[PDB]
């Protein structure tokens, strides 16, 4: 007798956070991972998200990987953790505002790295932020709002990846996906989470 965990397919999950880390997508919910390494293939899981970043607290709510460090970034609560593989880095967690957010932020939603200029994006609720990585610091000029930079994106979105070179980049919100086309920023398609990436 084991306890209860999710499953894919049969439960309508919503994930926390979304993101290919080292050529693998992973989808965190709660305790849990799923991971795969195409998009529409029935991925392993649930793992438990311990068993690779012990440090992590129960629920991340974004996750993102640094492409020139290729280091996983995980949001969870107004902290965020840094990792080298399952090494945490150097002094984190670091509170949000090491990463130049405004302490007001107590939490994001979504994060990813934008193959298309390199930049990672960060999102909570109607704003977002862009930050450099080479420099370690936000760009200026922000945050802006969702609705106003970006084309047919919803706020309060769940998850958000690029993934590989593959040009689009994927908007999680409730049980659907945006696909955007990173070189038509105005060609924003639509599909089903269940059916296109859990392979159901
Ligand atoms: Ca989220
Ligand atoms: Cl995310
Ligand atoms: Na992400
Ligand atoms: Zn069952």
């Amino acid at each position: 007798l084991g306890p209860v965990t999710p499953e894919i397919c049969k439960q309508d999950i919503v994930f926390d956070g979304i993101a290919q880390i080292r050529g693998e997508i992973f989808f965190f919910k709660d305790r849990f991972i799923w991971r795969t390494v195409t998009p529409r293939d029935k991925p392993m899981g649930p793992l438990l998200v311990a068993t690779f970043w012990p440090e992590l607290p129960e629920k991340i709510d974004a996750v993102y990987e640094a492409p020139q460090e290729e280091k996983a970034v995980f949001f969870a609560g107004n902290e965020y953790w840094i990792y080298s593989a399952s090494t945490l880095e150097r002094g984190y967690p670091k509170p949000l505002t090491s990463l130049g957010l405004p302490p007001d932020v107590q939490r994001v939603d979504a994060a990813f790295n934008w193959s298309k200029n390199k930049k990672t994006y960060i999102f909570a609720g109607d704003k977002f932020w862009r930050y450099n990585e080479v420099k370690k610091k936000m760009d200026p000029g922000f945050p802006k709002l969702i609705a106003d930079a970006w084309n047919a994106i919803p706020d309060n979105l769940d998850a958000v990846v690029d993934l590989q070179g593959g040009g689009h980049s994927y908007f999680f919100k409730g049980a659907y996906y945006l696909k955007l086309e990173n070189q038509s920023l105005k060609s924003v398609k639509f599909g089903s989470i269940k059916s296109d990436w859990l392979g159901c």
